[PDB]
């Protein structure tokens, strides 16, 4: 079988990214924009934060900010929960704690808009330290691989994940964010539930030469490994 939700994403696609976010009582809005070849699991888009200046280091909100495009080689394809479960989409939620600091809270829809998929989020970050490496932004604008770990859940028709991100600060140490994350079919359909695997990231962050609002430039490739 070559599944319907598979097939959605055969070429390149439109995607729009929508977050509302309030870190401690600091309310923002980010929108992106761009496209997705998950043939080749490549991801360029470009946020705006809409609010002003993001009260977080943009390097913060890179995973929270689209994992059916993820490039599930040949071979693993029966593993592939996230086009699985389209065009209706999954929810997704992370808790994000930042070792020493706050943490995030996030929950997300993922579906597709017509021809557009679709990432809604709202996010929720308390306990942070008002001159600590997030509030203070202390981040360098840059990013490390990881891999993201990922296991079914069969009791909740989902998958589970978990990964730690590391990010440089400028003094040249590194804050920890370590990443709890579970995925839910938002429709009642048959769902992939995968083997143990990961998704091998990477990124890469640069900026708009003609952009006057405060934005993030992303340039991503994910490809499915460990079968």
């Amino acid at each position: 079988m070559v599944s319907k939700g598979e097939e959605l994403f055969g070429g390149i696609v439109p995607i729009l990214v929508e977050l509302e976010g309030d870190v401690n009582g600091h309310k923002f809005s980010v929108s992106g924009e761009g496209e997705g070849d998950a043939t080749y699991g490549k991801l360029t888009l470009k946020f705006i934060c809409t609010t002003g200046k993001l009260p977080v280091p943009w390097p913060t909100l890179v995973t929270t900010l689209v994992q059916c495009f993820s490039r599930y080689p040949d071979h693993m394809k029966q593993h592939d929960f996230f086009k699985s479960v389209m065009p209706e989409g999954y929810v997704q939620e992370r808790t994000i704690f930042f070792k020493d600091d706050g943490n995030y809270k996030t929950r997300a829809e993922v579906k597709f808009e017509g021809d557009t998929l679709v990432n809604r989020i709202e996010l929720k970050g308390i306990d942070f330290k008002e001159d600590g490496n997030i509030l203070g932004h202390k981040l360098e604008y840059n990013y490390i691989s990881h891999n993201v770990y990922i296991t079914a859940d069969k009791q909740k028709n989902g998958i589970k994940a978990n990964f730690k991100a590391r990010h440089n600060i400028t003094d040249g140490s590194v804050q920890l964010a370590d990443h709890y994350q579970q995925n839910t079919p938002i429709g009642d359909g048959p769902v992939i539930l995968p083997d143990n695997h990961y998704l091998s990231t990477q990124s890469a962050l640069s900026k708009d030469p003609n952009e006057k609002r405060d934005h993030m430039v992303l340039l991503e490739f994910v490809t499915a490994a460990g079968i």
